[PDB]
């Protein structure tokens, strides 16, 4: 149909038709008489999946022959989504598939709504872990995924009366055929147990032992016949009342049973010390076996590379370090010298609360040999920093890993810092917020350790797989290059001034959202109309993400035309979207709130459908490619300092969204690319926000000279959005009165009035669609292809390379 | 290289060669470099799997256009050991495969050897519905076999120091290629809950759910082209701290989580009852669903039975009764009379404690509606029994289906008896035991219900799989008919003079013999001769199968030998092998004495070769395989009256060992098949067991008037056998003198005498391999298909076939 899904030959589709027959009779044990549509679904699984495996056969024998330096991502997540679509993206099988499904007398769309998420993480640092992978099996790099494989991944939200109520993603249900069990390359870890010092050195004695056992998914590249391996870990009882200790098998299966939640708030859970652990112990077990079959741990750094997604595998440190010194028998210089040199950390926040600090006496239970190293690294560390700056003993006390108070923690990101040989940021300016204050001490030591590397998103899922109607309209004027080489969109910048491309993009659009409405009616039986502006703002739920301000705006506009019904207003559909996690009070208020809005604001007939707000249920990776390219205009409004990057903006603008947002994160360099004239910022900078602390914040003061904010607030706290609750929402206004650390009120007018303006700029469709092409034409600085190349040549010393394997 | 193992076609060979490659390639993604021995064992075992598929469709769909009358085999066990060798066999593909598999130069034995077993069972009940299945298959019966799939089966029995330790049977670790997942027929079992009654009848409300999801294995009849099923349930957790709630969904997982291993002795334990539940209300919907796929329940016995194996699936009872009147609303007489016209029940023992009396407060908590209704069950029986006997209140108490005592007790076997239309023991005695003692009262009362239906094996797994070679002699003089025909080996009664059949009868046990030596060795490193007498006892660990007695004669045969060393004694390898109960200390301590013995008598420089006691490690399926065809001398020693019907005597029969018993369970009809003076029978008949017991057994008298007993006793109490503990074996010395229930005593002097008459023909070759030949000749009483076809005419009311299916 279109030309970017690529051929659909005879002899393809007639190969593909009989292997998706053999597949249904001798994989599934059906017939067409009693197969459902899930039986569909899976016979074209595996029929797709038959075709990657001879090039990751060929691709592990390539990397042993020519003996790369190889690259371990080590991440806690891996927030995968759907797997066959991508996989006929990658080996461009979509046309033929389609074909060879519709010949069958089936529709292939209607099949890839049966695949579950592989739904392995919360939010942006789990989707950039696998868009990661993607971009580093189409650069031709030899690199592993290492992760664990959750039996439960991130929870399905349902809302019950406009309340988050949580359930099970039990994914695996129905089996899982993109993965492959290697029950054959288990290894042990070790727990608990105590430290012996001997003649030799220290052993560590009397463990409890749990077996994590890996399954292997394949990670293909873009049209590269390069396939790569995501392993993902699961945890199995050693063999060794009868009944009881059966039963009991399920605590040690019991590491790899479910994700944590909670993606805002460090908690010192033992549980996920484990989880941690484990991933570490056996990935670096694997690391080392792998390197052993190519004593000289001298070549270790040129041959590894370890890159810690955030400080959740920092155990990875002190693990190299005991198995270099305890087992290899390596001296302790040059161990610590070979782990510097192999790790790499990348940072994720500036939040205080959302750091990890270990308690002190759960290290000394769990794990009281790695305790010991971390302290010799601590001891270490501290005389050099002594050395530095002599006689600076609030230095000394700053920079400890160890931290004093009530309890004894260990700081993992201090840990971090002194055991990676680079620490980096994941925009421009949170790398520079890194360097000037939360790690400034450490900076002034070493500063060539810190770097910079702005996120980007793979343009396959997030381009070429959720919008193939604006992939082909691109693909038409400048050709296909651009799916692997995004700069390449800057061509479009000499059609903003042509009739036929301004017409196209606004069909494209137009097109995205009479789908998503229907997908709205189908499968929610709600009712919107798809001529009115689509402001979205899909993300978890948090505070600093101000979900709140843009709930304060949504009001303002019912006040307003509630006020003055019979002026035009631009009609809008406010859709919002995320999940909360569960022990997060505040967020299960706010998703309320919506609701609440939603239920005053759709259902009164002075309104009609100028306005309304819906709340988009249990988003996800699948959801996220549905409602993004139906977007018009993208919600990115944290307070100035707080995300530190995002990467769902990044989605929007590739997709043709316009960014209202402040100017936090990655939207500095959106904006730097695009223009701030084709950019709706508003609001403090950062600077503002630190003049604001000095002074101290008073959300009185806005109260009491904005009348339309006075009256939101009256109605809140009377109970106008709750009629038979009326103190409902008295958490929301206390906060936001008394002990707003994100500043809501201090943004509100200037938010209001640039709104204001994206309304007058939609009035104008020519213009608004001129602005859209000047925005997806610079936004090939955010593929993660660009990012993934920065951290190759600067990070793990190795070149990438598009060029093709044999097919 | 064999006959009796098919053809190996050139077509044949070429076809299973590449799908071979195929498997290996794209179902396992490996190629020959990296693959294991275990990667080969899979590829064959897909690439047989693969020729299973087009026979199960058509088998089913067949069944659903005829219509037949169904069979539904309800046990909670099923031994079916491994499944490759079986399913090769069944479809006359063994030599194809060997060809085949020694052309990619791979060893096919070797292979076998890789497969668990699954061992879904304790012994010879567990084993029973196993031979059933090949037998129902082979006669093609619509049959389906339904269970648990238990994660964990029967224990790996481990001898450590001379005791057992028990290992989880983590039997699918690898993966299972059998069976097939039908998530999609997934069904809800409630537990707990309570009793509403309404104006409309009971209702059973506030339940918890657990959900039942099916797997299907093919159980392949004997080149009839018939596939049957067998569906074993698997436990799941429905949908709905958060972390917390989500590990909790082990609770009700762990329903199917292990067998129960205590095979003796019944304890009402509640996850136990939770199991027997679980697979009957999963059972009987599925029953129903596919009944009404043909409001008529008045033809639901035209078109369903169903058999129990033993009570362990009782509840089928009043759960039928509770879907026919509760939900179907049916009144309760006719809905009680399809129930009894529906089910009937095969009874496996005589001792008390072994019975199932479920305490009424368990069934009160857990099954509230059950209980209802089996009070009211058992008010109409007795109502019928006091219009039968009238004023014999103690008949009213002796066939209560409640118990009264300490607590009150439901008897199971009573309610399988009143809510059955058939009632069968497992052998001519052990029926005829039920009608005179235990069952007497319901015999009066109904004697038309009572039968006998005598045990089988199949000759399949027992003689053509386990046994080639002697498959082979036997073939050559009469054909192969005999496999699925097995009163056919009569016709070798002519052959009994025969010079060549009787070298070769005798030749083909010698070479069992060597292959069981050199497998002793290679994979235990112990040393025995193979031109000894190999005498077994191989069954699970009861004082009732008396290991005890053995033990006496093997010690009596090494006093004698050190009295008389000088003396020729025809040599013996004493192999002793089966698995305790975990709770059974008796039974663990006969272990410990058999291991005991064994270490002074192996390490004797005086008896040299001439005696050996062994202990088989870790007997199951598999291992019976290897040992049994090459035994000489059987031993079948329970006290009489005690083993109901006994199944290994028969494996041991048709496999070339002579049998010594008493006239206990199925030995009578064996004796009775082969001609007595074909037999070595010794001890107490039932009859002299009673006049004991009215007596009262003294063990005294025996130790006063048996000089060499006295002397064992003596040497056990001493601590001849345990140096270092003296006082190991007093609880052993202490339960034969003063509390012996099972009188090994008052056998032992008839015992040791047959035990000399055994040696004395074992010295002259030629009249032992006569006589082996009179009892292979008249095993075909014991095959399994006489069994079912019984079953079949005299219960239920279906017609066995020959016929093949197409091709
Ligand atoms: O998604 C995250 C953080 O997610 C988690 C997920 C899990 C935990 C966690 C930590 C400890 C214990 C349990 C859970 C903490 C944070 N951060 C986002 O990372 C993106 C990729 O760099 C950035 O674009 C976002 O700005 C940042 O908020
Ligand atoms: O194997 C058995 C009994 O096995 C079990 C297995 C499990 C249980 C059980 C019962 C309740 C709770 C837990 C376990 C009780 C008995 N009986 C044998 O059945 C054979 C087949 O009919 C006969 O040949 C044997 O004589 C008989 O002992």
């Amino acid at each position: 149909q279109i030309s970017v899904r690529g051929l659909a030959g005879v002899e393809n589709v007639t190969e593909l038709k009989k292997n998706f027959n053999r597949h249904l009779h001798f994989t599934l044990v059906k017939d067409r008489n009693v197969a459902t549509p899930r039986d569909y679904y899976f016979a074209l699984a595996h029929t797709v999946r038959d075709h990657l495996v001879g090039r990751w056969i060929r691709t592990q024998q390539h990397y042993y022959e020519k003996d790369p330096k190889r690259i371990y991502y080590l991440s806690l997540e891996f927030y995968m989504g759907r797997t066959l679509q991508n996989t006929m993206v990658n080996l461009a099988l979509e046309n033929a598939c389609d074909e060879a499904t519709y010949q069958l007398g089936l529709d292939m769309e209607e099949l890839e709504e049966i695949e579950e998420d592989a739904g392995l993480g919360n939010g942006g640092l789990g989707r950039l872990a696998a868009c990661f992978l993607d971009s580093m099996a189409t650069l031709g790099l030899a690199a592993y995924g290492y992760g664990i494989r959750y039996e439960f991944g991130i929870f399905n939200q349902k809302i019950c009366g406009g309340w988050q109520m949580e359930e099970a993603d039990d994914w695996l249900r129905y089996g899982n055929p993109w993965e492959k069990a290697r029950p054959e390359f288990t290894l042990p870890v070790h727990f608990y147990g105590r430290v012996e010092h001997t003649s030799q050195g220290a052993k560590w004695v009397d463990t409890q032992v749990v077996l994590a056992m890996p399954y292997d998914t394949p990670v293909p590249g873009y049209r590269n016949n390069v396939v790569n391996t995501m392993r993902l870990w699961s945890a199995k009882a050693p063999n060794d009342g009868y009944i009881q200790a059966v039963l009991d098998r399920n605590l040690a299966e019991n590491i790899s049973r479910v994700l944590y939640p909670n993606d805002n708030f460090f908690e010192g859970k033992e549980l996920r010390l484990k989880q941690e652990y484990f991933v570490v112990a056996a990935t670096l077990q694997d690391i080392i076996r792998r390197f052993k079959s190519s004593t000289n741990f001298d070549a270790f750094p040129d041959k590894v590379a370890i890159q810690l997604n955030d400080t959740h595998p920092s155990l990875a440190i002190p693990e190299l370090m005991r198995v270099l010194v305890d087992l290899e028998r390596l001296d302790w210089d040059k161990a610590w010298e070979v782990t510097v040199k192999t790790c790499a950390y990348t940072n994720h926040t500036v939040l205080p609360e959302a750091l990890e600090r270990w308690p002190v006496h759960l290290l000394e239970t769990l794990l009281p040999r790695h305790l010991q190293i971390i302290y010799e690294i601590n001891q270490r560390f501290l005389n050099r920093v002594a050395a530095a700056f002599p006689g600076d003993v609030d230095r000394l006390r700053r920079m400890s890993l160890v931290e004093e108070g009530a309890v004894k923690r260990i700081n993992m990101a201090h840990l971090c810092i002194a055991g990676s040989h680079a620490v980096n940021g994941v925009a421009r300016i949170h790398s520079e917020i890194l360097k000037k204050t939360i790690f400034k001490d450490f900076y002034e030591l070493e500063p060539h350790k810190f770097q910079n590397k702005t996120n980007g998103i793979t343009p396959r899922r997030w381009l070429v797989l959720c919008n193939p109607g604006l992939a082909e309209i691109i693909a038409e004027r400048i050709g296909e290059e651009y799916i692997s080489d995004l700069d390449q969109l800057r061509k479009l910048l000499s059609y903003v001034d042509d009739e036929a491309f301004i017409r196209d993009v606004a069909k494209v659009k137009q097109e995205n959202k009479l789908k998503f409405a229907a997908y709205l009616e189908r499968e929610y039986k709600v009712h919107i109309n798809p001529n009115s502006l689509f402001d979205v703002q899909v993300k978890r739920i948090h505070e600093y993400k101000r979900q709140l301000l843009n709930c304060l705006h949504v009001i303002t506009l019912y006040n307003r035309i509630k006020k003055e019904p019979n002026k035009f207003v631009v009609p809008r559909t406010v859709m919002i979207g995320g999940k909360a996690a569960p022990g997060y009070h505040m967020a299960k208020m706010i998703i309320k709130l919506i609701t609440a809005i939603g239920d005053v604001v759709n259902h009164d007939p002075v309104v009609g459908d100028r306005l309304r707000v819906i709340f988009l249920e249990n988003y996800r990776v699948s959801l996220a490619e549905k409602v993004i390219p139906a977007a018009d205009l993208s919600e990115q409004i944290s307070t100035a300092g707080t995300e530190a990057s995002g990467t769902g903006n990044m989605k929007f603008m590739l997709n043709g969204a316009l960014t209202i947002g402040t100017m936090d994160g990655a939207n500095v360099e959106m904006a730097e690319e695009a223009g701030e004239e084709n950019f709706f910022i508003f609001g403090m900078r950062v600077e503002d926000v630190d003049r604001l602390d000095q002074r101290g914040y008073n959300a009185q003061e806005y109260y009491d000279r904005i009348p339309e904010l006075r009256q939101i607030i009256e109605q809140l706290s009377s109970g106008f959005f709750s009629p038979k609750q009326p103190d409902l929402f008295k958490d929301i206004v206390n906060m936001l009165m008394h002990h707003d650390r994100f500043k809501v009120f201090a943004d509100y007018e200037e938010y209001v009035k640039c709104q204001e303006r994206v309304s007058a700029l939609y009035k104008n469709p020519r213009e608004w669609t001129r602005m859209v092409i000047r925005n997806i034409a610079t936004s090939g600085k955010f593929s993660s292809d660009r990012t993934i190349a920065q951290y190759a040549r600067e990070i793990w010393g190795v070149e990438p390379s598009r060029q093709r394997l044999p097919a």
